[PDB]
């Protein structure tokens, strides 16, 4: 019973684990999309 | 529609100034067309 528990616990935390960060990675991927639509370059075509 | 937006900035940006740069240039090639006009070397003629 023991055995069978910690693979329960095993396969759900490794799962969990890895999905969390698969989604964070493209959370932070997101982010630096919207970091990119705002930094725009602008002042320097203005300048020229 | 980031994209979108962006395609449109981009193309109109560049058009805009490209044309405005030509322009220019066309107004400045006639200002040296004025100063050419005023620039009349008439003193060596007249010292001659």
């Amino acid at each position: 019973r023991n055995l069978a528990a910690l693979e329960a616990k095993i396969s759900e935390a490794k799962t969990k684990k890895n999905m969390l960060q698969a989604r964070a990675k493209a959370a932070k991927a997101n982010a630096e999309l919207q970091q990119t639509l705002g930094g725009l370059g602008t002042s320097s075509a203005t300048s020229a």
